[PDB]
């Protein structure tokens, strides 16, 4: 009865989860938060802060290593996912982890300094910890690979692409595909004849445009600081202001790409909080400028909706995902009602329903475009492939 | 038989007509270019280069100024327009010009310094020169007021909305307006219900939706720098991407103001021309980078038409106009094509046809929606509204 186990080495932290290869059912997640700092700890279930102080990248892996076998499950671990940032234009799919792709993403990481160099700690840590297993790496942009010039390109000097590498790559590829995949069943579509858009909103928030089972456009840009507005990153900002604001109040890039990454999104607009919770009650306490904040959340949701929809012959489905998409019955409401000029028909006590009630359909039948809500599972996601991965013949 | 003397002055030039108030037709057009610098020159119709070297804004207006009287048009001109390039928030629409109207202008100017200031020029000038004439502003964004918050909004921490005016402004409010205006007369629709999204596609080029008659949604934003593509300017950019050259090549934000205003844009990607006749038959030649040049334009053009239309509840109508809108047979087709999912039917012979044929349908019945070409003519507008203000009692 194999396992995989599943790894996400942030900057901060290593979400980790350990699936089952059988049902890829979750039968352990933890995170080991903290890391770099003195005050480290080891929370497996959210259940006991354990000690790990003032502890690397390799410590916190061979603590969950320790407590894996502790479990009885370290000889049962057949395949290891690492979840990788960025792949540039190198890494079109999930691949085998060997010394030419360490190289690969070693390369490709300047176009994501703090995130990228985290993963390769955890795939060095990994690799030393459980050397005879099998390991994969699953890049959070390569879904995007399939996005035309047109698609991709900024309006800059062509030098700064070909040189420098300046392009939209876009990010939760890996969601933005899993829920693509299960969309396919749950409205019945010719994957081969088919096109979704995906709103993936939680943490972080982007669009992708998903004709015929390829990803064609997405929000987010070289960085995921593009497209829609988010918790508390800014999503699109006019360069010209960007600058004028630079002027009149002598701040740095620096500066202000803390303040656009920080300080900005639901969080700066409110003035009160980035958690949509707690905004969605104190706009229904009176908070105009919470109520400012979704509704500006929800506009720029609607916008890149639609606007994605653009590089689609045919709209079948809008799909929402993520914290935020499957949790929210007011964001729902308000982005679909934000969409009536698509035609679409929300069902209200089906958007009413909780995310218990899973993959699930939330508009009425005259609605000319299908809406539904679809949990992301990007662990299941990078399993599939890490299964997949584990037939082949290196 | 009164005509209006209209008037753009920009920050390098003075681009100038006269219409009569009956008709409202041009009866004379002209430019007093190279402005501050010791080559200056006022040339009427196109015809003869004049000396008009090192001479300041007052200057050339009292060259166009004797000009008129030379032509025996003096005593005839019962008003003067002043295009206004920025309003802020105090300008919601026409208005005559008194001291009042300089102080607000003054003071929103600091939100598009290069222009206002030459525009503030031009009002100096004009009144010193037209005293007993009746003077009129109309505002580059004043169309554009009308705005909810969500869609004026951007996501950087309030303060800098409140104490520091960044926000949504949208600039061609005057093209965006008149083409709407007689977008009701061609369509036959009730401006009270109707929803068209306008494609101003010229110099600088700017989507507008129009609900009811009033704008809801623009592309550009605080600068005339944020949405599309343009000839040199680069459209939406990735803040991250953006601060990401900046760590890497040494650049300032002046340096990279520069780049994105003055090398970018289709110039930017063709390495080539910011002019699309040069660009297309660069195509038809056999230029990729300015096939990819087009082809990213043509992409970003059709993602925010598409956009834009979230903010209507019926879409009625499309609508280009502008330099490339009205004469770009093959921008016009790749757009609408590209747009298909809206259920767009391009009539290829209606959109063969000329600007000659002015204002014209260019889709097929079959189509869900209504395409057009409608001229703007800015001046006329600028006109109309000098005109039907001159009716006030002061």
């Amino acid at each position: 009865f194999p396992v995989v186990l599943v790894i996400n080495c942030g900057s901060s932290s290593i979400k980790f989860s350990v699936l089952d290869v059988a049902t890829c059912d979750v039968l352990m997640a933890g995170i080991a938060d903290g890391m770099n700092t003195e005050n480290a700890f080891l929370s497996i279930n959210g259940d006991k802060p354990i000690n790990l102080a003032h502890s690397n990248y390799e410590d916190a892996l061979k603590a969950i290593a320790f407590e894996l076998e502790k479990r009885d499950l370290t000889d049962s671990v057949a395949l290891i996912g690492h979840r990788i940032a960025h792949g540039g234009e190198l890494f079109t799919q999930s691949v085998i982890i060997t010394d030419e792709i360490i190289d690969n993403i070693r390369r490709v990481s300047p176009l994501a300094p703090l995130h990228n160099y985290a993963n390769l700690s955890g795939i060095d840590a990994a690799r030393h910890l459980f050397p005879a297993v099998r390991q994969v790496a699953v890049f959070d942009t390569s879904f995007h690979q399939t996005l035309a010039p047109e698609a991709y390109l900024y309006g800059l000097p062509w030098e700064y692409f070909s040189s420098l590498g300046v392009r939209r790559y876009g990010f939760h590829g890996t969601s933005h595909r899993y829920v693509s995949r299960r969309a396919y069943e749950l409205l019945d579509l010719d994957e081969k004849d088919s096109g979704l858009i995906v709103a993936h909103l939680g943490n972080g928030a982007s669009i992708c445009a998903v004709r015929n089972g390829q990803s064609v456009d997405t929000s987010m840009g070289m960085t995921p600081l593009e497209g829609l507005m988010m918790g508390t990153r800014s999503g699109d900002v006019d360069f010209g202001a960007m600058a004028w604001i630079a002027k009149e109040t002598g701040q740095t890039l620096s500066d202000l790409e803390r303040v656009v990454n920080k300080e900005s999104g639901l969080l700066g607009i409110s003035g009160l909080s980035s958690d949509l919770r707690v905004l969605e009650k104190a706009w229904h306490e009176g908070h105009e400028r919470a109520r400012l904040a979704i509704k500006t959340f929800v506009h720029r949701i609607a916008r890149h909706i639609a606007g994605h929809a653009a590089s689609l012959h045919r709209l079948d489905g809008i799909i929402f995902t993520g914290g935020i998409g499957e949790n929210s019955v007011l964001i729902r409401q308000l982005v679909i009602e934000h969409l009536g000029v698509l035609g679409l028909t929300l069902d209200v006590e089906m958007n009413k329903q909780p995310n218990s009630h899973g993959e699930r359909i939330i508009s009425a039948n005259p609605s000319q475009v299908i809406c539904a809500v679809i949990p992301t599972n990007e662990e299941k996601m990078i399993a599939l492939d890490a299964i997949h991965l584990g037939n082949v013949k290196a």
